[PDB]
């Protein structure tokens, strides 16, 4: 038995909507948004995590290409593999491919493991957001209307369930008989509902929203 609904920002474990630009780095910013749950769960603070880290320094070796694409999972084994990731603070969004200029001395996270979930098992996202917290995925956003949303729970006809856009799954309820997914984007504040999307829920795998859900974790230790 799980709650109806789930909204991680009452809890304070969700930053501020972040602005990609034309850096297509959602799938860093997908990542650091899950790991910062976890910190915030652990340590009592919400830190912004560095998702130009990740653009920078889990590249070719993890699969990845920085400003023209990645995936959530080998970013966290890039964490793991490196012991740590900075500080959004120390080391800030570009929007660019740099040089990695990972610095520990301001380490703010580590990451111990992350769990893949099945594939369309939105059953199974829904536990994990409920009991682990925010979960990372991908979702079919090469649609006008996915660019054009502004407000109320997303369908769209022509979706597809392959995944193209790294973002967020921060929570889940009902309106009214509508169920949904409440999903953190990338795209700045003005985006949707002050950044954020709630995208249709149990409509078989909307847009891919369950197609490659994975979570990390912070162990005690
Ligand atoms: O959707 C479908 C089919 O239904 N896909 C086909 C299979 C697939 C897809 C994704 C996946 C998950 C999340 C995101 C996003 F959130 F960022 F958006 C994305 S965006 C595409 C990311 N890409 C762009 C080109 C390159 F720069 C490499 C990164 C894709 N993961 N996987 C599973 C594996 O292939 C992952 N792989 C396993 C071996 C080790 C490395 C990782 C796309």
């Amino acid at each position: 038995i799980l709650p109806d609904s789930v909204d991680w920002r009452e809890k304070g474990c969700v930053t501020e909507v972040k602005y990609q630009g034309s850096c297509g780095a959602s799938w860093a910013f997908s990542a650091v948004g899950a790991l910062e749950a976890q910190l915030k769960l652990k340590t009592g603070k919400l830190v912004s995590l560095s998702a130009q880290n990740l653009v920078d320094c889990s590249t070719e070796k993890y699969g990845n290409k920085g400003c023209n694409g990645g995936f959530m999972t080998t970013a966290f084994q890039y964490i793991i593999d490196n012991k740590g990731i900075d500080s959004d603070a120390s080391y800030p969004y570009k929007a660019m491919d740099q040089k990695c200029q990972y610095d520990s001395k301001y380490r703010a996270a580590t990451c111990s493991k992350y769990t893949e979930l099945p594939y369309g098992r939105e059953d199974v996202l829904k536990e994990a957001v409920a009991n682990k917290g925010p979960v990372s995925v991908g979702v079919d956003a090469r649609h006008p209307s996915f660019f054009l949303y502004r407000s109320g729970v997303y369908y769209e006809p022509s979706c597809t369930q392959n995944v193209n856009h790294g973002v967020l799954v921060v929570g889940y309820g009902d309106l009214n008989g509508k169920e949904y997914w409440l999903v953190k984007n990338s795209w700045g504040h003005n985006f949707g509902e002050e950044g954020y999307i709630r995208m249709a829920r149990n409509k078989g795998n909307h847009c891919g929203i369950a197609s490659f859900p994975s979570y990390p974790e912070i162990l005690q230790g």
